[PDB]
């Protein structure tokens, strides 16, 4: 494997920095999160997450994305959750069965570390996608 | 080499024992006054030396208190992880570094990335003391 | 087969070895946001090793600065140097030319379905612009 430690906090708050400058008055940043660390490939991550953005940016029109992190013995939950328009829950296959609204290169990119991407409605209003994947111990 | 950063080697370990706290909800973790000693190195590598080390500490040892200390000298820092757990009998030792979590092979790759050991030893507090030394920044 | 690049590292590497390869040379990435894109890493290093081959074996250069530049279109990556430059009636026809020869930039911009150009530079010499299409 290319794969080496990869904080993945960390990763989140530099990927909120840097949508930041991409994205003119989005409001998107890291909740307080715990560092965890995983095992993975952080070009690969950061494209996934990189995609959860523009694809809540770009398709659903969100102004506000919160980034968050929560870890346990299994590994870690990383969510992407918007107040843009959401995906009804009856096309949430199809969504991840697309390349970008589409968002197969998350599911790609979680496959590829052995977890899940899935897709729920955020308190925020719009969707939450939810990558979960396996911790390294 | 040069993705090598200052690491204040004594914060990363205060809060490996705070994060560790909220995973493993009967354990006792933390860190031992320790002076603060700043290293050269991947702090996503060293944390995850030591969330594995209170891992195996945790689902292997059956470990229910685990300390982290820092000792400093003109060669660098020795991190160590003290259990009450099971431990390691002496001849598992080399065993478990060359194996994938009882596996600790992650500890030993960290640290022979940054130039230095990972060793296992016998606590004061029943369990396996897992000792890293790692070659300061001069 | 296009893989998870990220250029921002792949450039911070590119000039940390082109650094001990060429006597007196300052060469260093500029402060730039990561960004990922889907591409050939073999082939994008040698773009910019070649880029920067040319501005110092043929350029004079003795100051060379990479930067990336990310917007929703992708990634503007930048080699700027202080050498001689590229004289404005040779600014098409080096990219056809092997080494004064950027063939092997163009080659690869146009695998990544992007484009090379040259302008000016703010430190004298060539700034050499590799347009990449993102990912998303």
């Amino acid at each position: 494997d290319d794969h080496v430690p990869v904080d993945i906090t960390d990763l989140l708050d530099r990927a909120a920095h840097d949508a930041a400058r991409i994205y003119p008055d989005l409001d998107v940043s890291l909740v307080p999160s715990p560092t965890c660390i995983i095992v993975g490939l952080p070009a690969g991550l950061r494209l996934a997450v990189d995609n959860a953005i523009a694809n809540a940016v770009k398709h659903g029109g969100a102004t506000l994305v919160q980034l968050s992190a929560v870890s346990s013995r299994a590994g870690v939950e990383i969510a992407i959750d918007d107040n843009g328009s959401g995906v009804p829950e009856g096309e949430r296959q199809v969504v991840f069965e697309r390349f970008s609204l589409g968002l197969a290169l998350v599911a790609q990119q979680a496959q590829l570390h052995g977890g899940t991407a899935s897709l729920e409605n955020s308190p925020l209003g719009g969707a939450r996608l939810v990558l979960r994947l396996p911790g390294p111990s």
